[PDB]
């Protein structure tokens, strides 16, 4: 119709419509719509939601910041620089969005496409800012010199019988004439049947972007997505498809939204259908679908369709800073600091997540059962693959956290049949909770590394019996899953708060990777008081330590029958008849008490692995009651988050002093200002915070910056 308002770019829409996904000039829209919809209601939205520049290559190669008509790009790539208004962020935070355009030659990668990306990656970490990549691309593009491809001859074994095969190929002088100036290919000058021809021994191809430049190319974007992982936030999602270096590009980044029919693959199924020989493969999605992606940890979520893609994108920045530089982003709570969590973690097996999120009450209808973080705000990632960790982000009073906890139930796992392999079967696996496989360490330890990126607080729930030391899950490399996070944990740069809930347990190789002494600026240990930690469990203990010779020295001391037998069976006057019915009195007793005395045992090694002893040897800061749990953990990271923000402001400005002394530094600065009365206040986490705030090192700086030019001098004689 001729009254709407319409561009010249409905044929592109269309395109990308048929291939299942958004044209990339609707994403800033996208975003936007996005933006409005978490925002909420239209009564009380900000002037400028979004704004936004197209970033383009000059003839240089460096971006240029424009605002032209949108599909004027001449590579099939394309970013936007974004500055966006969010509840973290009510004045804005920037992020570059880079995505393929798969309209554009299928979205391959040659050359100009590399560049761009390249690019604007760079623009990201030089910002310090998100860098978002939209995939739906077709991997490095591959070509044919065209020019050569219909004017080579071939040199026949025999020309009267072609299946005797070919000797060569090459051009006639006049052909070659015509293309010699182009640089197409490499030649011999031969005779043969007293004919001059040119024989092909390289072909080149006049026009760039056919073959092995375009692995470079790949592998260039590849290393730069590798150190961007490293320096700032990296986000994909993908749509329609990635693949080849367009699958590395999204893992390189870790974290990955997957639409739902999408695929991330390598090599294709009919590819791999030719290469072998026969039907294998059924399809695409078989490979690299979101039932294997999202089941193996390469996809951390999926979602119906690009929409949810680009809010769920939203979502997660929300947990983020707006930079590499910046703290994290606190916001108003609407759930109460000072309330009582009313779930409450049991015995019997239940779901982590009704501990962190909370549930529909089970007899009040209509009525939410609280549980620890603030409602609504636990979103998990990476659900389906190894279940018996769970991992995600949530607020505790408005606080963004990573987030880890512990299965207790039984898992059941589905692992699909290998049709490549004719005897494998579809199985189903069962996984005890509260335990650490090859899968769940991997989890864990890559959620480590994630959140660490993100600069996020830790919160581990922390519920493990230990590592699955069986044949097959040592075969499965178990050991080195369990390492990572070890390595993990030592690098992580903020705090970390490690909580032992209620009828929880902490034991042998699970508390030696988390323990706090592997990073003892940030880690922090607390228990519950209905928790347990140990090195084995009670009745381990006891195997080891107090075994049926222990069992018979007790009975021996406090059973009064037992005792009897043993004192009438001391004396030497005794005849043969009464010795053998006395010891058959025994032995009949002993066989009575040993399975009770057996509990008995193990209670007394119970006894050893209380949340008291843990505070007396001083491996936990606490011990904490679960109901008021959320309030006291909330204080002591607001705390944490405080102290660290002037410790660092601390170390710019004096570099050499030690953790301690500094700790002893912000003590005395509180000592100075309230007075040696109120010393005592300083263990009160609310007071802190409170006083910390109100007071939000020029003479440490005078020193340091003179001891460097002193150093300097000193080491250089010349100079003054
Ligand atoms: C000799 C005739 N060889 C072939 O027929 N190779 C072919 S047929 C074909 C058809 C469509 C697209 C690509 C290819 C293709 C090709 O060049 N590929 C690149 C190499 C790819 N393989 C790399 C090594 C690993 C491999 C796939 C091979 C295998 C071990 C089978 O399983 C895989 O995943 C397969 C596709």
């Amino acid at each position: 119709t001729p009254y709407v308002t319409k561009d010249l770019l409905q044929a592109k829409r269309f395109q990308a419509q048929t291939l299942g996904t958004t044209y990339i000039y609707d994403f800033p829209e996208m975003f936007r719509q996005a933006l409005f919809k978490l925002w909420g209601s239209p009564d009380k939205y900000p002037k400028d939601i979004l704004t936004y520049t197209e970033l383009v290559l000059d003839s240089q190669g460096q971006l240029v910041e424009m605002n032209r008509l949108p599909g004027g790009n001449e590579v099939g790539m394309v970013a936007f620089k974004m500055r966006f208004k969010t509840q973290e962020y009510p004045e804005g935070r920037d992020v570059i969005v880079i995505g393929n355009d798969i309209t554009f030659r299928i979205g391959s990668f040659g050359p100009g496409e590399d560049l761009l990306y390249l690019r604007a990656s760079e623009m990201a970490r030089a910002e310090g800012i998100p860098k978002i990549y939209v995939a739906a691309n077709s991997g490095a593009r591959i070509g044919m010199a065209e020019e050569i491809k219909h004017m080579f001859h071939v040199a026949w074994v025999d020309p009267e019988d072609p299946h005797k095969g070919f000797k060569y190929l090459y051009l006639t002088p006049q052909d070659y004439t015509r293309i010699s100036s182009l640089n197409s290919v490499h030649c011999k000058h031969i005779e043969e049947g007293g004919e001059s021809r040119y024989m092909i021994t390289d072909i080149i191809g006049k026009d760039d972007g056919l073959g092995v430049e375009n692995l470079r190319g790949s592998g260039m974007i590849a290393g730069e997505s590798s150190l961007a992982y490293e320096e700032i936030v990296t986000i994909s999602l993908v749509t329609c498809r990635a693949i080849g270096i367009g699958a590395y590009l999204v893992r390189l980044g870790q974290r990955v939204i997957q639409v739902e029919n999408s695929h991330i693959i390598l090599t294709g199924a009919s590819a791999l259908n030719k290469v072998l020989g026969r039907e294998v493969y059924t399809s695409n999605n078989q490979l690299g679908g979101v039932q294997i992606m999202h089941y193996n940890g390469v996809s951390h979520i999926t979602v119906p369709d690009d929409f949810e893609g680009v809010y769920t994108i939203l979502e997660w920045l929300s947990y983020m800073p707006k930079d590499n530089h910046s703290p994290v982003p606190i916001i108003t709570p609407t759930d109460p600091i000072d309330r009582e969590i009313e779930f409450l973690p049991s015995r019997a097996p239940y779901d982590p997540r009704w501990m962190l999120a909370g549930r529909p009450h089970p007899t009040l209808k209509g009525t939410w059962q609280s549980g620890f973080f603030d409602h609504g705000s636990f979103k998990e990632i990476m659900a389906p693959w190894a279940q018996t960790v769970v991992t995600g982000r949530a607020r505790l009073g408005g606080i963004p956290v990573g987030v880890i906890a512990v299965e207790t139930r039984t898992v059941e796992v589905a692992v699909p049949a290998d049709p490549a392999n004719l005897d494998s079967e579809a199985k189903i696996i069962q996984q005890a909770g509260q335990v650490w496989f090859p899968d769940s360490a991997y989890k864990t330890a890559q959620a480590i590394k994630d959140f660490n990126r993100e600069k996020l607080p830790l919160m581990i729930f922390a519920n493990w019996r230990g590592f699955s030391g069986g044949m097959k899950d040592m075969y499965d490399q178990v050991l080195k899953f369990g390492a990572y996070i070890v390595d993990g944990l030592r690098q992580y740069k903020q705090p970390i708060l490690i909580y032992i809930p209620p009828y929880a347990e902490l034991r042998g190789g699970s508390w030696v990777v988390i323990d706090a002494t592997i990073n003892p600026l940030c880690i922090e240990m607390y228990a519950d008081k209905e928790s347990r930690g140990g090195v084995l469990e009670p009745e381990g203990t006891v195997e080891i330590k107090f075994r049926k010779k222990d069992l018979i020295k007790s009975m021996r001391r406090i059973d009064p029958a037992y005792k009897k037998l043993m004192e009438q069976l001391g004396e030497p006057d005794l005849s043969d008849k009464d010795r053998k019915d006395l010891e058959g009195r025994l032995k009949a007793r002993e066989d009575l008490l040993l399975p009770i005395y057996h509990q008995v045992a193990v209670q007394f090694a119970d006894f050893h692995d209380t949340p008291g002893r843990m505070l007396e040897k001083g491996v936990i800061s606490d011990i904490l009651e679960w109901k008021t749990a959320r309030t006291f953990l909330y204080w002591r990271l607001r705390r944490l988050l405080l102290e660290d923000q002037v410790k660092q402001e601390i170390l710019q400005a004096s570099g050499e002093l030690s953790h301690v002394h500094i700790q002893s530094m912000l003590r005395r600065w509180f000592v100075e200002t309230e007075g040696a009365v109120k010393a005592y206040l300083w263990d009160n986490n609310q007071v802190v915070v409170q006083w910390l705030e109100q007071h939000w090192i020029t003479y440490l700086k005078h020193d340091s910056v003179l001891k460097t030019i002193r150093g300097l001098v000193e080491e250089n004689p010349e100079v003054a």
